[PDB]
C-alpha cells in the first residue's frame, strides 16, 4: 500500500513542522496490509514522530480493540509494565487498556501520562473504538512550546521552579470515587490491600505516605523538577503536573490550592498558574476524533487533556516503555 | 468441501437419562475426503448443521466444541455469529466478544446462573479459551435441574418453603467502590448517579428497595423472588437462584453472606442445608480442563457455572444471548 502525510484544519505548525502530522491512506485497504506497512515504514515513522511529536493515523481500518492491539503490536515498542499510581485501568487485549476517566461532564486537565512516576511512558497511543456522541476530544499541546512561553512570560517564576521545584499532596481514600476528578483510592493506586505492603510500595514510588484516620492516606511527593530535558531533541519541557494539581486535584479530600506547592513549601502565585493554564489552551490542538483514528503521542513532548462529553464514547490506549 | 461434526466422549463428562453432559463435538480423524479443518469451514458447518446443533444443545444442557481453528477473538466472534442467536442487548474485545471482569486467580467463583437477578438474563452463553491456564482455571458447569431434583429429594420441606416464600437478597454497599471486593461496587457506580433520589428510583426499576445508611452508604433488599423456575423448552423445574452463591461468596467489610440471602419472609436459611446444596453442586458438576481453541456453549436455563482457582496465564472470552 502506502502512507500519506495529510493536512487537516486543526493542526498547527512550528518551524515548518505540522502538529500533529497526519497520515492517511492514498490490493484494497486491509488491516493486515496496514500493520505490514507500519513495519515497512518504521524509519519514516520514527522520524515523522521525532519531527512532529505526534501523528494522527486517520482512514485506516482499525475497527476493534484487538484491531488496535495488532496495530500497537505491529509498532514494535515494548509495553510499559504497570506498577501502580494511576486511575483503575481495565485490560482489554494484549497491550491495550481502558479506564473510565473522571465523570463525562468534566474537563481533564493537561498533563504527561504518569508524570509523577519514576518509569513514565516514553510514548503512548490513543485509539477511538466508539466516536464521542458530543465533545470528548483529546486536546494535545507541545510541552517545549509551553516552556518557551512560560520562560518568556514569567522568567523569574521559572527560575524558582528550576531551583525549588514542586511538592505534591494527594489525599487518597481507601476506595475509589467515580465522582472526583482524581478519585482513585490508595488500595487501587498501589494495587495493595495491605498497609505495610502499601507504604512500602509508596516509598519505592518515592512518596511520603502517611495513613489517615478514616482509613485514608495522605501522600507527599517532592521536591521534584518541573523542567525536564528531552534528550532526543535537546530541549527542555514542561514535564510537571502543576496546572493538573492546582486546578484539577479538587475533591472532598484535597484543596486545589493546596494540592501542589513550591518544592520548598512556598505557595504558587495564582495569577501565574492560571496564566500557564491559558498558555496550554492557546497552543493546544484538539482534533475531533473519528472511529478508527490512531494517535501516536511522544510522552516526552506532549501533554494530554480531555474535553467534557456526552456518551457514548470509547477511547482506548497503549503505554510504551 | 464438507465437515463432519463428530460426537466424542471425554473422561470428565457425565450421563443422565442416557444423554451426555456436556455433549462434546469434534472434527473426525480420517474423513473421506480428508477436510483441511479451517475456521471458515467450521462456521459454515455450524450454519449448515443448525438443526442438529439445536437438538444437541436442547438435550444436553451444554455443548463443548473441541478441535477447531478458533485461534483468536476474531475467530470466536465468527463462531458465535454463525449459531444465529440474538446478541444480549447491553470489556468488548471484538464484535460480540468480551473479557469478563473477574476475581483474582487464587479465588474460586461460586456456582450460579448468569445474571440470575436481572429481569432480562442471557438465555445462552459462550466461553472461549484463547490461552489455556497454566494450572486449573477450568470453568466448572453443572445441570440446574439435577440440583433441584436432588435437593427436593433430600430436603423436601426446605424446597417447599423455598417456592412458597422465595428468597431475600441483601447488599450493604458503600458510596464509593472498593477494588478489593467481590461486590465492591457502590451505589454511585451501580445506579450511575450522585443523586440519592434518582439512584433509589433506578434501583426500584430494578425491583429493589434502597435504604440510605447514615454512613453515606446504602442497603438494598430484593424480593421475595422465586428460587426455582420452570424450563419451558424442557418441561422441568430448575434450581434457578443464587442461594449457595450469596451465602458463601457475598462477603466483605460491609457484607456478611450468612445474612445476604434468607427466605423471602426474612427468615434465615438453615446453614446445614445451604452447605448440603453446595455438596450436591460439587458432585454433579463437570470440570473439563480448558484447551486453547475451545468454545463452550451453555444453555443458561439448564446450567449453573463457576470457576476454579488457577495460576496465570489464562485467557477466556465470552458472549451472551437474548
Ligand atoms: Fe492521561
Ligand atoms: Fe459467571
Amino acid at each position: 500500500l502506502l502512507l500519506v502525510e495529510t493536512p487537516i484544519p486543526q493542526q498547527k505548525h512550528y518551524e515548518s513542522k505540522p502538529f500533529p502530522a497526519v497520515i492517511s491512506p492514498p490490493p484494497a485497504l486491509s488491516l493486515p496490509l496496514f500493520t505490514q506497512t507500519i513495519k515497512t515504514q518504521k524509519h519514516y515513522l520514527d522520524s515523522l514522530l521525532h519531527e512532529s511529536g505526534a501523528v494522527l493515523f486517520r482512514g485506516f481500518p482499525v475497527n476493534s480493540a484487538d484491531d488496535f492491539n495488532d496495530v500497537v503490536e505491529a509498532f514494535g515498542f515494548d509495553e510499559l509494565p504497570y506498577v501502580g499510581g494511576a486511575a483503575p485501568r481495565t485490560s482489554v487485549v494484549g497491550r491495550v487498556f481502558t479506564a473510565n476517566e473522571s465523570p463525562p461532564d468534566q474537563k481533564i486537565p493537561f498533563h504527561h501520562e504518569m508524570a509523577q512516576v519514576r518509569e513514565f511512558p516514553s510514548k503512548l497511543f490513543f485509539y477511538c473504538e466508539i466516536e464521542p456522541k458530543c465533545g470528548g476530544e483529546t486536546p494535545i499541546v507541545l510541552s517545549h512550546v509551553v516552556y518557551e512561553r512560560m520562560k518568556d512570560k514569567h522568567p523569574e517564576f521559572v527560575q524558582r521552579l528550576e531551583e525549588h521545584g514542586l511538592l505534591y499532596v494527594r489525599v487518597l481514600g481507601e476506595d475509589d470515587d467515580p465522582s472526583s476528578p482524581i478519585g482513585r483510592g490508595w488500595k487501587s493506586t498501589f494495587l495493595t490491600h495491605d498497609k505495610n505492603l502499601a507504604e512500602q510500595r509508596a516509598v519505592d514510588l518515592g512518596m511520603k505516605l502517611e495513613w489517615t484516620e478514616d482509613g485514608g492516606a495522605k501522600t507527599v511527593m517532592g521536591p521534584i523538577p518541573a523542567i525536564k530535558y528531552d534528550e532526543s531533541r535537546n530541549r527542555k519541557v514542561w514535564f510537571n503536573s502543576m496546572v493538573a494539581a492546582y486546578t484539577g486535584w479538587e475533591d472532598k479530600r484535597n484543596d486545589p490550592r493546596k494540592a501542589v506547592t513550591f518544592g520548598d513549601g512556598k505557595p504558587l502565585p495564582a495569577d501565574i498558574v492560571h496564566d500557564c493554564l491559558r498558555i496550554l489552551e492557546e497552543e493546544c490542538v484538539a482534533v475531533p476524533w473519528q472511529r478508527g483514528d490512531v494517535l501516536l503521542i511522544d510522552n516526552w513532548a506532549v501533554l494530554h487533556s480531555r474535553r467534557p462529553f456526552d456518551p457514548p464514547r470509547r477511547v482506548l490506549a497503549s503505554l510504551c516503555k
